[PDB]
């Protein structure tokens, strides 16, 4: 129903995180770093005490912060959001890629975007304004988390209640 790159213009930005995943593994390697060090195990606060781990998880949200920013702003209204399916079709996206963050860190929380199904419908034209409001709570916890640690190497005087030390 889209024509020209409107049509895999969604593709072409779901493209960038699949492969953003393996330029990490490569860089990963490449520094000779745990890899599983971005998950390392469930036990309270997390290891992963080297800035690399933290640092580069970064790279994984910005760039995966574009997605959410964009499904409010692709809403548009036709252009991107063609038929009515393709109101939820960018939000199934973002659904399955939970997994791949899921793998390189970021805090796992299917259950509140899945959850908005049962209350909210799932992403209408208006529907995607409003459900946005659970997403911004992600975007916002999972940088504020890896942000402290981030000014944190820079100085100690570095403090907020948002971020726990250790």
């Amino acid at each position: 129903g889209l024509k020209g790159e409107t049509k895999i213009i969604l593709e072409r930005s779901a493209k960038d995180i699949t492969d953003e995943i393996n330029k990490i593994k490569k860089d990963a390697a490449d520094n000779n770093v745990n890899f599983a060090a971005f998950t390392d195990s469930e036990t309270g606060s997390k290891v992963s005490e080297n800035s690399f781990i933290l640092e580069a998880k970064v790279r994984a949200t910005t760039v995966a912060e574009k997605f959410v920013t964009a499904i409010e702003g692709e809403a548009t209204k036709l252009k991107k959001t063609g038929s009515s399916g393709e109101f939820s079709a960018m939000y199934n996206m973002m659904l399955e890629v939970s997994g791949p963050l899921e793998e390189l860190g970021v805090l796992r929380m299917t259950k509140t975007v899945t959850d908005a199904a049962e209350q909210h419908p799932t992403t209408t034209a208006e529907g995607i304004l409003e459900i946005a409001k659970i997403m911004k709570t992600k975007l916002q916890r999972v940088h504020t988390k890896n942000y402290c640690a981030l000014e944190k190497k820079k100085n100690p005087n570095f403090t907020d209640e948002k971020c726990k030390n250790n």
